[PDB]
DNA sequence: GGGTATTCGCCGCGTACCTCTCCTAGCCCGCAAGTATCCTATTCCTTGCAGCGGT
């Protein structure tokens, strides 16, 4: 299938990963002068906080049980964007509910 | 190895509409307001030095 297609295999390592635009995540405001929750936007900036995290860290070159895990971290912040709840557990910003990844 | 049984984990479970409510938690720093305190006067008394009539 692989060599019938015109796929290389290491293509399902992602190495950049795009953004969905804007206005189709859009930012309803709850008129109460507040926001109302958009989890997407949730997990955009959760996985963005740790991509900067580690690229500090790398910068500063930490010992590497630092790196390590902070990529640990890098992995399930992707993994929880991509498709939320196929994971050992999945991630709520409050009531106790599963958060809307992609895949949901 | 190999045919088999047993277990684990994922996938799925009706349509359309109406009413109501509620939507992150916690720290922190500027900042308004309210206050107790400190310096500011007046009246009495007893000193210390410079002018000053007087001779």
């Amino acid at each position: 299938a692989f060599v019938q297609s015109g796929n290389k295999p290491e293509w399902m390592i992602l190495t950049v990963l795009p953004v969905l635009p804007p206005d189709l995540r859009p930012l309803v405001p709850l008129d109460g002068g507040r926001f109302a929750t958009s989890d997407l936007n949730d997990l955009y900036r959760r996985v963005i906080n740790r991509n900067n995290r580690l690229k500090r860290l790398l910068d500063l070159a930490a010992p590497d049980i630092i790196v390590r895990n902070e990529k640990r971290m890098l992995q399930e912040a992707v993994d929880a964007l991509l498709d939320n709840g196929r994971r050992g557990r999945a991630i709520t910003g409050s009531n106790k509910r599963p958060l809307k990844s992609l895949a949901d």
